[PDB]
């Protein structure tokens, strides 16, 4: 596989002085309603408000001195731009970032990355940037690098909840999962891994289920994180090492949003949610993963959502 | 004082198997607007939804059996009522709620959560008390006060007992203010271990007698309040009072646009669900007031005590599942 235990363990060491280690939550009250032990990793509380800063902490700082030099370049609408900027300052190196872009925009500024506006035009933009400055590119998923930081998750999980059996993952191109399940099989191969996956974008259980990388021509989610496409590192790790993809639409999502909210006290995104909505579905309930489990790690893989309808309608109040 | 030391350390040891240990956060960008380091105490993840449990559980199982035997009762329309509700459920003893008729549906729900038994009331004081009274009466259940009293005091205390051993180098403290309960715990808690660390209150403007009563040196009162800090809209105790006078340094006065910018930063930084009461810390740290202080030269290291996280998002819920139907439209 594109990453192992040995690229993830590597990693660890790499990015431990500039990531965060991340708690455990739980909850006795959502423990009863799945009748199960549950264990949120929040990656909301990550530094960026997410995972990804693993990923491209751990790709940019893997880069030896004349390569790293020109700086670093991606774009990105999404979570992975604030992080790739973040990683760039803790290097100490400029970070180059095509956008797009809803919020997302404002965590990029906020690292000092160097914002440049995109319309295809994406493509271009990165393209040209890369063929003046020679910035080497970072990976949002389908890297060796990024897959190798986003196993670090697995190793912190584990050490803090050493009987975990289950894993539950919000899938999207695969990185955070395919770094999850290579780091969890390897400490403990019977450990169960679970991709949660929202219906409007569900190429991924598709993937699975017809035995080849499936596209789509559109999706249909408010899990903005979610939309993407397994790549051509990522699938095989799904194929392999994940054992099902649990498939649900966005209102059990936005139902588990609510319940992070009012319970846990965490304000996630819609994506990180998503891990908790599998766990509650009847597709998990009524299947032998349900069965066989007892300790369930799920990945709360982030928090940075737009709430300004909340905050207009208190400020009117006045 | 109504509580010391040796009080809060025997709440410690009472409470430890019932309440959780909470965690400390922290965000390099908070730090940087107000240009110290801050360190968020996450009560808002205690039991129940906030830091009352200690308190509550404190009261609770300081009581012998027969004492326990005939229940226990307050009133309260906010998280108290939750707390108490919580903490009968552990020792598996009736909890009789008073609560007004008009209270918020959300406390409620978090009340029979836990399996309280409600008693409806009007919504004056004079009402709950009135009905608190006649339960008392009728079944000599014991009085748990949410603010003004030495167990509830001692309970809250152990929330500086656990701060100051997980940031040793915290000097100064900022406690959201409405009775007086935490801030009097954790003033005393934090000046037996280091007398010279500053204790500050953080009050709405709409609800801002603590203030008051510290210029005025006496226990003042306001003919009404209007926060939307819904926590934050109690008076000082007799036995609070004393603690707030003599030991918290100064009162941080901010409005209540302050508070909800506050709860923002709680929700798109920290990622923290508060509620605007939880917040308030905050807004004081955040203050032109409290920057311009001398507290403010004096600090480096800032604890801030996030005290709850029990609101009514129904308005946010409404609108994302308004905007998914569309979405799919
Ligand atoms: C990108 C993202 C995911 C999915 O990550 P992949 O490695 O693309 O599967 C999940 N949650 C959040 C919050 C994200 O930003
Ligand atoms: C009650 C409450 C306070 C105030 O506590 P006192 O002991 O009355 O000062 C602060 N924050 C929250 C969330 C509360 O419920
Ligand atoms: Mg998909
Ligand atoms: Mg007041």
């Amino acid at each position: 596989y594109a990453a192992d235990i040995d690229s993830i363990r590597e990693a660890q060491a790499r990015i431990a002085p500039y990531v965060h280690r991340t708690p455990v939550m739980s909850s006795t009250s959502i423990d009863a309603m799945v009748g199960k032990k549950l264990f949120f990793k929040c990656e909301c509380f990550q530094k960026a408000g997410a995972f990804k800063i693993r990923g491209a902490s751990n790709s940019i700082f893997a880069l030896d001195d004349e390569q790293v030099s020109k700086g670093v370049v991606t774009h990105s609408s999404g979570n992975h731009a604030a992080a790739v900027a973040l990683a760039a300052k803790l290097r100490g190196i400029p970070a180059h970032i095509v956008i797009p872009a809803p919020s997302k925009v404002e965590n990029v500024k906020c690292y000092g990355g160097h914002i440049i506006w995109s319309d295809e035009s994406r493509e271009y933009v990165s393209k040209r940037v890369q063929e003046e400055t020679g910035a080497v590119l970072i990976h949002p998923i389908n890297s060796k690098y990024t897959i190798s930081g986003q196993g670090t998750v697995s190793l912190e999980l584990l050490e803090q909840v050493p009987e975990i059996d289950t894993i539950i993952v919000p899938i999207s191109g695969g990185g955070l999962i395919s770094g999850v399940a290579l780091a969890a099989k390897a400490i403990n191969p019977s450990i169960r891994i679970l991709a949660a996956e929202p219906k409007g974008a569900d190429d991924s259980a598709q993937s699975k289920a017809a035995g080849k990388i499936i596209t789509l021509p559109s999706t249909n989610t408010i899990a903005d994180g979610l939309r993407a496409f397994l790549g051509d590192l990522t699938w095989p790790v799904v194929r392999d090492l994940v054992d099902d993809v649990i498939v649900v639409d966005d209102t059990a999502i936005v139902d588990a949003m609510k319940m992070c909210y009012e319970i846990l006290k965490v304000a996630v995104e819609p994506s990180g949610a998503i891990g908790l909505a599998a766990a509650l579905s009847d597709e998990f309930k009524q299947s032998s993963a349900w069965h066989e489990s007892s300790k369930i790690g799920i990945i709360v893989s982030g928090g940075n959502v737009d709430l300004g309808t909340l905050w207009q309608s208190m400020y009117k109040h006045l």
